[PDB]
């Protein structure tokens, strides 16, 4: 019964051996193939990668102020790791929405995806329309309806919600085990309040990439061998998504390998 | 070096095989799976099917009809298969715009994906934005901010342009080898006036399903011996895309095994 972290270092061998070298925005040096996916399961398990140690608590405060659709940078850096633009978060509860600054009352602005997206569940299971996106603030004064960075469909049957995850870009030494982590996370959370069962992530890749400084770092890190993925814990029950707080959060079982720096 | 339909194939015996019953917009049965991904070469052949005969004209003039940019039905009954409301072409060419007729001057207006699609790619070929995407009529008016059906990322390295589709569901045995051939074509079509040469097609897929009154098709479709791909040929030199006509196209190599009716 094999392990899906096997999928990310088979990935990363691929833009290895058959990668070629491509120049992102910065002119910087990457290896980079494109299209690529990836399967892991949700049930009984959790794709915290083991081959490194991730940072799981930066992964959900990370998440839960997405959740808590917000622009303020302190309102994290004192939760783990003064305006900060529209990121995800704020997309996510109100795109459409006139941006003052963080601290105004957007309540009832734009369209709140996310809380469209759990109702769509509850409603119509069968949807095919299931589907939050979200941009790049860079590219959002850039031009005239720029294209979202990522978007998931999320997807049920048989009493089991899903979510496929499409980046045009993946960071795949940094960023990548972490948005893993991230869709993860949140499926198990949307799972939870639609009382449903988490069941596969998928995770599609448009510009795969590494960048040069992180194929040594990466070599290694192919060298282990990944223990298996751990368990994650609701404690509480939750009904409305912006009531999950961290305390609601176990992982278990969680053996890392050491942690991997990359720069 | 293996055959690319032979993925296509693969993909209906698993959906087929490990496949799960589910319902449609209509309350119509399909087997369905979530997430997959098939990668197709456009170097020296082309993907139309063999294990059935591809209706190619009707793919060609039905691409060239969207790339005109229009809405209107009679502009294609009669090159192949009165309003329209604005399907795919309309939005490629204008989204954002404000629709009045098909016989209107919207010359300037909206955003022209399209263009702005093969612009990018002379400006800045490393970039991880190349992206038109594309609605189903039916969502228009339903709600506020519809989410696409479809997204091509386009994608350019050592002279070779490259696309991915990602459907947010996939008829596989009716529409998946039509828009197989049509992106594929899209491509072609973008690499010639762009002078780049075409690299992979990657198709990825939300919701795969099957009809349930296309499993007996598909059965023995499955049991057919693919041939190999033909070819495409361009035989005008064309600079702007809205030039192209079907005189332009040649299909080359192509001996499908017999047409294969679903209903």
């Amino acid at each position: 019964p094999p392990h899906g972290e096997l999928q990310y270092l088979g990935q990363i061998q691929h833009i290895l051996r058959c990668g070629v070298r491509k120049d992102d925005r910065t002119g910087t040096g990457t290896l980079s193939v494109f299209g690529m996916q990836a399967r892991y399961s949700l049930r009984d398990e959790f794709p915290l990668l083991t081959t490194k140690r991730v940072f799981w608590k930066g992964v959900l405060e990370e998440l839960l102020w997405f959740i808590k659709g917000s622009t303020n940078a302190k309102e994290l850096s004192s939760k783990g790791v003064g305006d900060l633009g529209p990121v995800y978060g704020f997309q996510w509860r109100h795109f459409g929405a006139e941006y003052r600054d963080m601290e105004s009352d957007y309540s009832g602005q734009g369209v709140d995806q996310l809380q469209r997206v759990i109702d769509t569940i509850k409603t119509n299971p069968d949807d095919r329309r299931i589907i939050m996106c979200a941009w790049n603030p860079r590219d959002l004064p850039l031009m005239a309806l720029p294209p979202c960075h990522a978007l998931c469909q999320f997807y049920v049957v048989n009493s089991e919600l899903s979510c496929q995850l499409y980046q045009r870009s993946g960071d795949m030494g940094l960023g990548v085990p972490f948005n893993i982590a991230s869709y993860a996370l949140l499926t198990y959370m949307i799972a939870h309040i639609t009382g449903l069962k988490p069941g596969d992530f998928i995770h599609t890749l448009g510009d795969a990439h590494i960048y040069l400084n992180h194929i040594e770092p990466l070599k290694i890190q192919l060298q282990r061998e990944p223990r298996p993925f751990p368990k994650l814990r609701i404690l509480r029950k939750v009904e409305k998504i912006d009531d999950f707080k961290a305390e609601d959060f176990q992982i278990e079982g969680y053996n890392p390998h050491p942690t991997i720096k990359m720069e």
